[PDB]
């Protein structure tokens, strides 16, 4: 096939597995299911795909975790596939490895961490309730556009102090960086995101507000003032994380709940399990997959990796690995040890995970409280899209208003 890059001389031909992270062959079975083909009986722990320019792929949690811990060998400098995207990628602190990464990560943690999450509580609460109540009597909705997107995105735009009317443009840009439809390269999308931020950053460095952008823009990096460029590279990252992650995860979770009344009933009858349900769904419907670049030749698990080689370390796969969780594809809200790397692993552990869990848990209880019974619109063939961050194309839900209830 013309879509396969010539196998480099150092890569064993028996380790070739032409997986396409942007269009996996088994996609129709579900995106997680599609990626899980990498964990079928005769697939090695580490394979090489000739797709998207050619790159390694760690298929088991053990290797994924090990690689994310070894930043000296596996650098975040070029974290995205294809290589061109990885090279243009300069977001802070994600494109940096410790020790340099730390001073910036600390600043980022200050704008989206637990303390700020605690502060957004009521607003997150209020927004969830207002959106769901308005949908309730209608007995129908396009979940992705009617909740998954507006709920977490409006919260983020609130935190960032940006007008909601800017969401369409920003959402399109961040979409192109994770699930490219082809109308824009990662570099072009990045250039546009930065173009958007530049004047906003300059404005808030002059007239500081209390929003996340102002805090970053006027912040300090281990004692010294952050620069305009640094603030741009950090804010750009925050925007990408805030407009694509929780948005897509909510859809995977709700699609599942819509197709399984028994689980819904479990959460209805016993709402104290929602948090545990949240973690299990985070494991089962994990959706992120970025990676690293080899800093030098290095033998990893019996495989000769060469400097410059890119290796995809799918955060999504660790928790689906049967060597981490028995019956991985089964959703068990009572699962004893929910093992996963959904929020990453190592020095780059998701800073917005606390905000994400809050948004997910609030969604689960507030939705189930008002719309206990709902299903996927009859005949609907739900479609997933694969990428750095996988998602659900559309999720038409239906329900009988009579079975609902105001709160
Ligand atoms: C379902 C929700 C989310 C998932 C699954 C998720 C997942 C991840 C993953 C896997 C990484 C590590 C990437 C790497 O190691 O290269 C990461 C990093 C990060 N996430 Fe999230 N994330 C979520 C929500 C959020 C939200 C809402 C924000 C808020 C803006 C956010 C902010 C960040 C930041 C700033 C980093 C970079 C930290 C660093 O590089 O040191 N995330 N996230
Ligand atoms: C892989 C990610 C989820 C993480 C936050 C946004 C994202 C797409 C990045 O570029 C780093
Ligand atoms: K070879
Ligand atoms: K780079």
């Amino acid at each position: 096939n013309a879509n396969l890059a010539p196998l480099p001389p150092h890569v064993p031909e028996h380790l070739v597995f032409d997986f396409d992270m942007y269009n996996p062959s088994n996609l129709s079975a579900g995106v997680q299911e599609a990626w899980a083909v990498l964990q079928e009986s005769n697939v090695p722990d580490l394979v090489w795909t000739r797709c998207n320019g050619g790159h390694w792929i760690a298929t088991r949690g053990q290797l994924i975790r090990e690689a994310y811990e070894d930043y000296r060998h596996f650098s975040s400098e070029c974290p995205f596939i294809p290589r061109e995207a990885g090279e243009a990628y300069d977001f802070i602190p994600t494109s940096m490895d410790p020790p340099e990464q730390r001073q910036f990560r600390a600043l980022a943690n200050q704008v989206v961490g637990m303390p700020v999450v605690d502060k957004l509580e009521n607003r997150i609460q209020e927004l969830a309730c207002s959106l769901i109540e308005s949908l309730r009597p209608q007995g129908q909705c396009n979940f992705t556009e009617d909740y998954a997107e507006p709920f977490p995105i409006r919260i983020f735009m609130l935190l960032a102090g940006l007008p909601e009317e800017d969401i369409p443009h920003l959402k399109y840009l961040t979409d192109q960086m994770t699930r490219p439809d082809g109308s824009m390269t990662f570099a072009e999308a990045k250039e546009a995101l930065y173009d958007y931020l530049i004047p906003i950053i300059e404005q808030r460095r002059q007239k500081p507000g209390t929003d996340a952008i102002s805090i970053v823009a006027n912040g300090q990096v281990n004692g010294r003032p952050i620069t305009s460029d640094e603030a741009k590279r950090m804010c750009g990252l925050l925007l990408v994380g805030g407009l694509n992650t929780v948005v897509n995860f909510l859809s995977f979770s709700m699609e599942f709940l819509a197709k399984s009344p028994e689980h819904r009933q479990e959460l209805i009858e016993r709402p104290e399990r929602i948090p545990a349900a949240c973690e299990e769904l985070l494991r089962r419907f994990s959706l992120v997959a970025d990676g690293r670049i080899l800093t030098s030749d290095y033998e990893f698990h019996g495989v000769q990796l060469k400097k410059g080689d890119q290796i995809l370390l799918p955060q999504m796969l660790s928790g689906l690995d049967e060597r981490e969780n028995a019956a991985p594809m089964h959703v068990d809200f009572s699962r004893q040890k929910v093992s996963h790397t959904t929020f990453g692993h190592g020095s780059h552990l998701c800073l917005g995970q606390h905000l994400a869990r809050r948004e997910i848990i609030v969604t689960l209880k507030e939705w189930l409280t008002r719309i206990p019974d709902f299903s996927i619109a009859p005949g609907a063939q739900i479609q997933h899209k694969s990428g750095i961050v996988s998602g659900v194309q559309a999720l038409p839900l239906v329900w009988d208003p009579a079975t609902t209830k105001a709160v």
